[PDB]
């Protein structure tokens, strides 16, 4: 369907947006390149390892590489629908965090090539909780964009996506590789990917927040459905972190070796933390 | 509908794909950021020039501001039908090509602020043939791949955009500012985004290239296509390009001032040979 006008032409983008102003900021901290990150050490790293120390990485790594991808591929109905919205500003910022996500999709797949796994299908460590988050749940709520871009909607997609799967899991992932891999002065390449993805990641949130707060400013009955989406999530968030944490309890060698106390109660614990600061983030009034 | 499964848990990108290898060169080469285009001097050249003069550079601008946030708007229908298609080379670049697209809009638009014509409404400089090609032609082929993902529809949209639009259109529009405001010596910083702009847009068309010869080489008849597709424009751009000179030798104010002896019938053959090379860059075999 046509353009009516364009904002651009009959007047300018509006310059105190919050989302052009994140915009901004997406360009002047979004330079990192994951084509300059030096694998070497990882590469080294990863062939010391036993068999069954090099398996204890993989899962974490198999939860990030698919949701990286589904992330690059399901915000495009967010996009769409701000652009047909006429939020120009928005559409503005979502090109820095489609390209962000395309470099995070870029660094794990990059790390899996250099290590010598890019041949080996990591899909075996996905359960059911984490295929109900983001074969399913995540591109439904997305999808659904193109034909029913309602308050509802929008609360929704951004709950599953911004709250959940990147305020939620992605954060406490973040929080995990630091407690383990960083501890241990393994992995330095992937590292500095994390610490890169984390600083990507605050923008991410933030376009989130806003757009929930900015539903929910209009009629403070759409908090309650924020609320509700996020409980309904929570059962396969904590049941994709038990799947991990049982795991790595049964695969303890790369902890032993190198003198790892993984406190799991203190990841779970993370999670949860994650999930109510999230709720917290966002204003019935 | 959901994800089957995840390249990069699979396997991994294919590191050897022609837009694989595009997107790292857009990476490499798209780090300008228009808000560090010091547009003081621009300020001060468009106030010293008289009424008559000013208006001089008002069609050309109005035609590239529209231009660029359509194409900012519409590019995600294309970017969708490839994702769909599991091309998640063809998505990392794409969102280059978005943000690229996004900072065009921003660099036009901040010039504009500097300025002092950011309150003026520039729709007026928008005839009926170019409202055919921006404000109808190119949303309706874009937006029909989200329901026709066909070779034929995939095509369509890649000659309407980046063929015609792009290859034709934007292409003669960065030789115009040349021949005519960098022979003044006006505008340094809106010459310097012309720089940037006509610099991305050569990834851009290459896109586009890649994306008709690819369909042409499963089956030759698509080049009867993509011919037909171009003539069906050619009447809007030659009928926006005659406007245009029509409105350039009605003010020539601006050229007397400056001692350019602009010559239109040469930016009419630039436009007319851009046109035809473009078709010359899709082998029918
Ligand atoms: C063992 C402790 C459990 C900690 C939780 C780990 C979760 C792994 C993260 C996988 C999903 C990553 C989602 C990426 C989202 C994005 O890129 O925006
Ligand atoms: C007077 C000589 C005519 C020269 C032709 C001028 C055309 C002006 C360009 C306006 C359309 C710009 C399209 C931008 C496309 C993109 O950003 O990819
Ligand atoms: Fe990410
Ligand atoms: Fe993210
Ligand atoms: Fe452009
Ligand atoms: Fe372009």
């Amino acid at each position: 369907v046509h353009h009516d006008g364009f904002q651009t032409v009959k007047a300018t983008i509006d310059w105190e947006h919050p989302m052009f102003k994140l915009y901004e900021k997406a360009k002047r901290n979004g330079k990192w390149n994951p084509a300059d990150i030096d694998f070497s050490q990882d590469q080294k790293d990863f062939a010391s390892l036993t068999s069954e120390e090099k398996i204890s990485a993989l899962p974490l790594v198999a939860g990030f590489s698919a949701g990286e991808e589904a992330v690059t591929l399901d915000i495009l109905p967010m996009a769409h629908a701000l652009a047909r919205q006429g939020r120009l500003e928005d559409v503005l910022f979502l090109t820095t965090f489609m390209h962000d996500e395309a470099k995070h999709v870029e660094m794990f797949s990059r790390w899996q090539q250099a290590v010598g796994i890019g041949q080996m299908d990591l899909s075996v460590f996905h359960n059911d909780h984490y295929k109900r988050i983001f074969y399913e749940a995540l591109p439904e709520a997305m999808n659904r964009l193109y034909a029913d871009d309602s308050p509802e909607a929008v609360i929704r997609a951004a709950t599953v996506y911004n709250m959940i799967v990147e305020g939620t899991l992605a954060e406490s992932g973040y929080y995990t590789f630091r407690q383990i891999y960083k501890k241990a002065g393994l992995f330095p390449g992937l590292l500095q990917g994390i610490d890169y993805l984390n600083m990507d990641e605050g923008r991410h949130i933030q376009f989130g927040i806003y757009t929930i707060q900015r539903i929910v400013n209009e009629d403070e009955r759409y908090y309650e459905l924020f609320i509700r989406y996020m409980d309904e999530l929570w059962p396969h968030v904590i049941g994709y972190v038990d799947y991990l944490t049982e795991l790595g309890k049964r695969q303890q060698q790369l902890a032993r070796t190198y003198a790892l106390e993984i406190d799991y109660d203190l990841l779970r614990h993370y999670v949860i933390k994650q999930f109510n600061l999230r709720k917290k983030q966002i204003s019935r009034t």
